[PDB]
């Protein structure tokens, strides 16, 4: 077996088809499913397995509850394949309340993050063994993307950041061959806050559209230049933007360069990708809350600032029904590379006090040069009939 090194073109895309859903908060209403948060997609040369950060615990455990928080000892790495939900049966890969893997053709690569915020240590795991690992450089909770890293020729590259969630915080890129950290470089460009980045292969590069949590309701992008490790960075150029909140489609705008000021604190893990001066982006359809989801082409999306010019658009969630993170992943196909999506659809505490612990399902499309129709595919759950 060789390294992947992703360099055929990108598929043309007409939007995206059905492609999985787990149904988990249904199925924990009658069976032991873990609860999970941050979940997220990946695929290795022959197939694709979900990710998922678990509670340790499973949901009608009396352990579910006060779930709501994110960093606790006992969250671990949550792997299988694509399609079967996380039962007891489920390997926990690695101890991680942070996390990022991505095959590079010959095996897996797990970046799993624990610890104290002020001290956590991330460890870097390839091929089943602990290769490497590094500490907290801002003592302020080191966390990484929650969604695939990706390797060209052997060298894997991974966006962390310590610091600030709504202040100047420490980004770095982190590029590591066969688990071994070689080389790291600090964020550059004009992206002021960069979290939970969404990065796919644009042979010979990577490129990141990622969660501005400080001042920006646009996205940053980072980009990466494997071959002399050099980064550059800015904001997605169209008007419509994607992270949440965010203003409202008449009055929010993006100059591809700084963070738009309108909105701009917290936000929410997403994604888009550009297709020549076009963008495919998606969304909750809601501009206040993680609710619904929808995707749309944004003609000049990507090359001209505040472009609103949209069409193609697809509604994944309808706005009733809630939705959560989503990021990208990216599958070789026979002369092209086909790019696709997942959406957590969040459950429980916060929006929903019937109940007191907080878990997800997901459901997740794939880009298709074909024809499709219309739909809706909310997680399902009657939070009535569910335990607690
Ligand atoms: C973030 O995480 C890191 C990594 O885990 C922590 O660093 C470790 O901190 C511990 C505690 O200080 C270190 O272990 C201790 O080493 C001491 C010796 O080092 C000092 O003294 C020598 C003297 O020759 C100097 O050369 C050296 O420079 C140091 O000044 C031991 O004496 C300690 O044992 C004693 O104290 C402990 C409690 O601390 C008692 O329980 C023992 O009984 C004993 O009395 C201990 O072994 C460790 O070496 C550090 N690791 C590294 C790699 O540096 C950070 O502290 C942590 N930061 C925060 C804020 O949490
Ligand atoms: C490592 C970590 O705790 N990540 C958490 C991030 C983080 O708080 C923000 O990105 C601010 O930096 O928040 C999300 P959410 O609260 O948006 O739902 C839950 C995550 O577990
Ligand atoms: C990528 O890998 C394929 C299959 O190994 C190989 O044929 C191709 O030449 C490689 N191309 C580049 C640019 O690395
Ligand atoms: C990948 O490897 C092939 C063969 O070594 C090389 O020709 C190509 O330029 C490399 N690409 C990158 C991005 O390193
Ligand atoms: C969850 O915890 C709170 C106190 O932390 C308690 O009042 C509540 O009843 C618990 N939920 C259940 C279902 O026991
Ligand atoms: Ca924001």
């Amino acid at each position: 077996v060789e390294y992947r090194n992703w360099s055929k073109p990108q598929c043309q895309i007409t939007g995206f088809a059905p492609f999985s859903k787990d149904n988990s908060i249904r199925l924990s209403a009658g069976g032991d499913i873990w609860v999970t948060r941050e979940p997220y997609v990946s695929c290795d040369p022959v197939k694709c397995y979900q990710f998922a950060l678990g509670q340790g615990t499973t949901l009608d455990n009396k352990h579910s509850n006060d779930t709501v928080h994110d960093r606790i000892p006992h969250r671990t790495l949550l792997m299988n394949e694509l399609g079967v939900p996380f039962h007891l049966g489920t390997r926990q890969v690695c101890i991680a309340w942070s996390s990022s893997s991505c095959h590079d053709g010959k095996a897996w690569l797990h970046v799993c993050i624990t610890g104290d915020d002020k001290n956590a240590t991330a460890s870097f795991i390839y091929d089943g063994r602990l290769v490497d690992s590094i500490g907290s450089w801002s003592q302020n909770i080191l966390r990484t993307q929650e969604s695939e890293c990706v390797c060209i020729n052997g060298t894997c590259t991974v966006v962390m950041t310590d610091g600030s969630a709504s202040g100047r915080a420490d980004t770095r890129i982190l590029f590591i061959e066969e688990g071994k950290i070689v080389h790291i470089s600090p964020l550059a460009g004009s992206a002021q806050h960069v979290e939970e980045c969404s990065c796919y292969p644009r042979y010979p590069g990577v490129r990141c559209i990622c969660r501005d949590n400080w001042k920006g309701s646009n996205r940053p992008v980072v980009d990466i230049n494997m071959e002399d490790y050099s980064i550059d960075s800015s904001y997605v150029c169209s008007g419509l933007v994607g992270d949440t909140p965010r203003n409202d489609d008449r009055s929010s705008n993006s100059n591809c360069r700084d963070p738009n000021n309108e909105r701009g604190t917290q936000g929410v893990k997403g994604w888009a990708f550009d297709n020549g001066n076009d963008l495919w982006m998606g969304r909750t359809i809601s501009k206040d809350l993680r609710s619904g989801y929808e995707t749309f082409k944004v003609i000049g999306g990507w090359s001209t600032p505040n472009s609103k010019s949209q069409i193609n658009r697809q509604v994944i969630v309808d706005s009733d029904n809630r939705s959560g993170y989503s990021g990208i992943f990216s599958v070789e196909g026979k002369s092209c590379i086909n790019r696709c999506f997942y959406v957590e659809l969040i459950r429980g505490r916060k929006q929903e006090t019937r109940v007191w612990w907080t878990s997800n399902s997901i459901v997740v499309f794939c880009g298709t040069s074909g024809t499709y129709g219309t739909g809706s595919w909310p997680d399902g759950a009657n939070i009535n009939f569910m335990p607690i």
